[PDB]
């Protein structure tokens, strides 16, 4: 596919409880897409349970290098239902979500 759609989300660069330099996401960017789909209409938002104030890294470690990388990678990916595992936290806390991005109507 060909994908690269524009950051409409707010970056924030700090530390957490656990302290393991991790980016948060302050907005909600899983609403909106292009080629092979671009359905944007609210999709992995909720079904990812990415919302304001989520820490999204896509990388092992907790720690992610800008949102250009996030939007790479989510562009990269636009299948009607691709599960691409993505590593989240919410304050130092550690847990795993799969993304589920469904692109098309």
């Amino acid at each position: 596919p060909l994908t690269r759609p524009y950051l409409g989300f707010r970056v924030a660069v700090g530390r957490d409880s656990s302290g393991c330099t991790t980016l948060s996401i302050q907005e909600v960017t899983q609403t909106y897409t292009g080629s092979n789909g671009g359905a944007d209409l609210m999709g992995p938002a909720f079904a990812a349970g990415l919302r304001v104030g989520d820490q999204l890294v896509r990388f092992a470690g907790y720690t992610v290098t800008e949102l250009a990388a996030f939007n790479t990678v989510v562009a990269r990916h636009v299948r009607p239902s691709a599960s691409i595992p993505v590593v989240f936290s919410r304050d130092g806390v550690v847990m795993s979500a799969t993304i589920v991005v469904g692109e098309l109507e």
